[PDB]
């Protein structure tokens, strides 16, 4: 029978046991025999097949009967990556046919699809079929406007749910909670949980009009946004910041940022956003009674269990893999579209002048971006023209109206209205 | 004076209202409007009774609506108390409303609410009062385009896999077969969502049956032969979800059986009082009666009520808010007799008029699309005997076998099922 | 060679026999012993063919349960399988043991696992194997020491309040009455527990009631007071949870009634199939009969099986954790024919003697104490009439008026509840 | 009617609500009046009766009849402690007297308590026992109110990222927030399963070094990977810091000055102990394979909706209080006993050498620390003594035996066995 082998890439997001069981159980209804590489590229890359073979598994119906209600990868991930060095590629081709691999199919982000298909570019297309499923918990696939990735889903829902004890727990116990939402690709994660959490800001870096993000920008945004609902008589609330802010600031900014200290270097990775804003807020607007803390959402929604929508889309993903292979699809990635899963060619989705599948941001264009910022608290161009208003939030601020004007209007042309 | 926005909700409670009301109640108040609730939908507007009417409604005002989007069910309440059947009752909302001063009304519920809107409102100046709908519904059976989902319906989805997860560790740690009867008579979207997302073996909703009335024999053989196949591969449990839609299907004999061999129940005016009966029970008590002998145990288990005020999940949160936005936007727009919808991530007002069927003067019902892949693919990963499976003569010795019965016997008593439901 | 150590579980799951296995296991490991789970319980080992058993044995490496803490169920499944019954399967069961080579044999289980473990190990000698057994109840009903929970009850009364909060929105969303009937008939630890949690406006348990036997009628009459009284304080709605308990103490004539004014169902050797009654559907009819009228609507709505295997929480991770370190550790040291529980903070075992209550042969049975402080706590935050409620000619006139009857036909109807449960 | 007034102090755990609604429904059943202070002894301790009334709510039946599912505290909270000074006591007592509030119950922990007898010594003041931190001087085993709800979602986020780090292999260091005792991170580690848990009873000597920390890690790390294991989850009770001498906070701050308040005083609150140990271990340990990433769990915690325990719990503890308000007792605290709720007296818990209320730490004799270190991966003395495991973990660190006992034999001496 042929052998189906499955590994994954890339760090992980919920549904990954999903897309291995959908592909998994209808395998094995053909008759075909499924193996797991444990650990993506890893071990393949050596070449080895002794060591291949210590780690990796059968892929049977009792193993995976089940998975699919569970967050994370039984075969486990790694970023080892093939594609850099012509040697590993080889190593990689060598143990695949040793394997007796008919169809490869890698469940990960662009580099893991990437290594797939370099991987079968210099193999024989009638001994291998190589299939990829794209993996992004960050929603950011060139879809159909609104139309999510798996992952997507269950990571807003639990974000929503964290940072509804942080709205009960800031109001409970009066202070700002400056929520940093992990992921620098894109800023899909940030405003979902914010539009469902009723948060109130939420910063992306799509919404910034100009190419490079000053860091006293970012602190001004925040603290407009306090000194506004502080003049409603609210000294709490919860801001939540795309981290993708930091990829988009510039250098000046960074140096501010790591606190004006020189940036590490080989690393945005060591950045505190949410910790050096609440510093500085702290220095503007402490005397006011305010208290201000950092708090990071990240790891902990990468294998949360799937909900049920991510498990449905997830064993759809599965079986579109194998039908793709049954009717001679390579080099092609399932997705879904309009509610079809479909293979589609990895060149057709690749953005020319990246060289790797093109991102999808968010449309601050849109109706769904101007609702979302209806509901939040934040100072618009008409605000800033209401003297009465404008009033009463300098006042709030302690600090007379020219001065907040002086201060705060300019902000009008530093993110979309 | 500010405008009054009015708003009410009928039907059955879905997750998601309080997030319409305080997306419709924060945007209107940020616009100077002076927003109430009208408690239990159209119970006391019916009356005409100005006073009653203001003894139950409230001011909806900042502090009550700013943090309700977290939480299921409705603030306001709900009813089904329905003015269109009669005129008196129409002109006695149209008389506390004018009352009340009510420039914009606002409707969350099913069908019956919008109808009762419209129905209000063409009695009634355009220029004094625009009226707006906002369709619900856990079911998933409003015409947006196909796969889409209404409000309220990813929320009953996921808490129901949840519940039938424990079922499904329940029945393969102490072997047995859970009859999973998931309330909702209007379609099976939720019956085939809780089962495809839960892995659940079988699933049966009324849309898969070719025939217009469905017999409860075809219904207990369908469960049948997905026990016998389990058996045959060493499985003695499982999980069948089952779409309460089967009973309203069925026919005159197959109700005189589901209800005991009894006369089925009826209401004072002459109705078929379904709800009293009990589907995944008295299928439980036949199957057991032909599968108690080979170590099988079968239980009935309702998802239903449980479901209805849970707490919405973020893609309901998210789209109840739009919604809620969308219904202050049609007010501003000059939209009146619409139904604020959702399609293509836009939301948008649509003439009530625009989404009635022609033939039936209701709003269409969408069903289950057993022609699309999605269900194709859900039906790949249950455990029944296709076409291919009845001819395939290995199998059907093992699963005969399992049954205790020849292969002839097998054949003769469940090959007809090929013809029940698609294929 | 290592010691054998073998595990099995019995009777029916509940939350944490992963963390009891998972426990004893790991603990055993780092001893060098060679651990195996029974797939069932007793079922194969019954058979006696040690082919078949090994086909139905599995090695518990680390691998296996290093992280089935988190996990409900069992991953070596259970039966009711019971070997007491017959030395022919007890001795099947002790050849299959022997030639497993079995030092340690833990079962985890109610009262028949342990009397069949026990069983089992009196025809062995005490030097060959050493039987140790850990009592499993998610209705906390053990013997322990008053208010200290049996493992898997804080998960089960944890999630019941979760679908009671569900039911308590929903019912005040739209008016009505939901009767919850929390599944087990043992005691009323876990109707009580979910009631109280939950602030459900009633609860009823078997141990409240003052004789012997219990009246259908007198039930229908102590949830038509609360109702009643809710509806004289403007409130048309609530949840009252029901002990299953309560079919198990009715008399002859209450039963009679109970099954639709019919013979009870009986099995084959004539004893009365309780499972088949719908306590909270047949009170569900009789109140609507007398209360609809009233505008009241009720519905039943039953909680059992989806707690079974529900996730353990924190408490009882950490319980399961204790008891099966503790098992090893009673193997260490010496004991058998013992049980592992755990009190005032200490997991010990204890000889099976001192829980047997000699009129049964079996486990004690720990009841709610209605005259312990927390019952009258939680009797505090129930809607109902008291003695003195009865005694308050002002209360009564609204009530009946309530009920459209005179206060004189309320009293002479409903006063001798004072006597029919404890006040 | 008598006047009863409810306050809550110190931070927020979940059962606020529930204490509220059993004290109030119970008074309303009585006959009682029932008002609530926003924000706790905040604006009593002003003085200021006007400020006050702007502050205080009436705490109807609708307001609470179904508050006892809700995390949080209607009335909100704080730390405002009249107890430092005696002009500030009196502001309490004016404020009270004003309103003729007959029965005070405050709810909160040891903080608030001591608060409250201040205010008594000179109305009945009743306190209830509230913290996630479970280091009330209740009886042996009997939990405040607020920690099985804490401890069942820490346990469940730390599920996660223990699905995480095994499925792309890493190290987690949690960091339990709450410096006072080990009851939450040892309660969150030993439910999760996680493989190590650090907490300041285990340590003998009066001040930690920072290097023995480093080093604790270091060693069940290496333990791990002697076995195959590259990956794993360590909880930290934060209070670490609290005991760590002069020398070890000056490393913790980035070998800085710890920073400190106006009176002198270090702010612990800005040191980042999981962020720390983490780099220290990441420039030791990286070469080996194994990635660290700091990861804190707290302020999520405190407003979750209560667990039935905690519902049951605080139920019973608000009708104990009215309770004892009826039976004639002050300067009390309401505590459960053997399933049965009573007063003790302020006095009975008070630390002779301190005149505050005792606080209850882990006890690191119990036989329940015993079983919960024996499910932890770590090297007991036994372990560095066993010469075949010694070579074996220290070839999985890349030193020979003897460096390896020279470096880490010594933490015998510094942790309890
Ligand atoms: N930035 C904001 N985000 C959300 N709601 C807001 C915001 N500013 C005000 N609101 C809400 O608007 C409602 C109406 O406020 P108000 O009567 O002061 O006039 P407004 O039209 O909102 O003011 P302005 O146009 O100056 O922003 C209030 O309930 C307030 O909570
Ligand atoms: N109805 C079903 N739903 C889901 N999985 C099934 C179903 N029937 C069989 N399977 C799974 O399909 C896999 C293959 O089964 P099996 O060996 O019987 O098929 P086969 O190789 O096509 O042979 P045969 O033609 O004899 O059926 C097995 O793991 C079985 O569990
Ligand atoms: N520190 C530890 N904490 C928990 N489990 C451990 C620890 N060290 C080893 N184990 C587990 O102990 C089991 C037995 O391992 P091994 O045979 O090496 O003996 P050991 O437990 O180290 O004891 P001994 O010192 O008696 O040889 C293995 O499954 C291993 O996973
Ligand atoms: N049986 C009951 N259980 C709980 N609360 C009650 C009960 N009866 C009355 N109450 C409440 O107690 C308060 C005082 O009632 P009354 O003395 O009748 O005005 C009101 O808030 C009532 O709603
Ligand atoms: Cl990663
Ligand atoms: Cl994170
Ligand atoms: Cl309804
Ligand atoms: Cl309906
Ligand atoms: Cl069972
Ligand atoms: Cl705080
Ligand atoms: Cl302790």
């Amino acid at each position: 029978a042929p052998v189906l082998g499955i590994l994954c890439g890339g760090g992980p997001a919920p549904g990954l046991n999903g897309v291995i069981a959908g592909a998994t159980l209808y395998a094995l209804r053909l008759g075909w025999k499924v193996i797991g590489f444990m650990e993506g590229f890893k071990y393949l890359c050596t070449g080895d097949v002794d060591v291949v073979k210590a780690h990796t598994i059968d892929l049977t119906y009792d193993i995976v009967s089940r998975i699919h209600f569970q967050g994370g990868t039984i075969i486990q991930t790694s970023r080892a990556n093939p594609r850099k060095s012509p040697e590993l590629q080889e190593n990689v081709r060598k143990c695949l046919r040793a394997l007796k691999v008919r169809y490869f199919l890698t469940i990960g982000g662009d580099d893991t699809a990437s290594s797939a298909v370099s991987v079968a570019s210099g193999m024989n297309g009638n001994e291998i079929s190589v299939i990829s499923c794209p993996k992004t918990i960050d929603n950011d696939l060139p879809l159909p406007a609104d139309q999510s990735t798996f992952g997507f889903h269950t990571a807003r829902s639990l974000g929503m749910e964290i940072i509804r004890n942080l709205m009960v727990d800031s109001k409970s116990a009066p202070r700002w909670f400056l929520v940093e939402a992990m992921g620098r690709s894109a800023g899909h994660l940030a405003l979902g949980m914010a539009e469902a959490s009723g948060a109130h800001l939420c910063l992306i870096p799509e919404e910034f009009k100009q190419d490079e993000i000053e860091f006293e920008d970012v602190v001004e945004l925040v603290e407009a946004t306090i000194l506004k609902r502080l003049a409603y008589g609210k000294n709490y609330g919860v801001c939540v910041l795309a981290e993708g802010l930091v990829s988009k600031m510039s250098k000046k900014a960074l140096y501010k940022l790591f606190g004006n200290r020189e940036p590490p270097t080989d690393l945005l990775d060591d950045a505190e956003l949410a910790r050096s804003l609440s510093e500085e807020l702290l220095k503007r607007l402490g005397n006011l009674g305010i208290r201000i803390t950092p708090k990071k959402i990240g790891y902990e929604l990468r294998c949360a269990d799937p909900v049920a929508f991510d498990a449905v889309y997830t064993r759809e993903l599965g079986y579109g893999a194998i039908d793709a292979f049954l009717n001679g699809h390579s080099a092609a990635l399932i997705v879904r579209e309009n509610g079809q899963v479909k293979p589609v060619q990895f060149k057709d989705l690749l953005d020319p002048a990246t060289g790797r599948v093109r991102t999808r941001l968010v449309d601050v264009t849109s109706q769904s971006f101007k609702v979302a910022r209806v509901y939040m608290w934040r100072m618009s161009k008409k605000d800033y023209e209401n003297k009465d208003l404008v009033a009463r939030v300098a006042a709030a601020g302690k600090m007379t109206p020219e001065a907040f004007t002086e201060k705060f209007a300019h902000l009008t042309d530093v993110v979309v209205e």
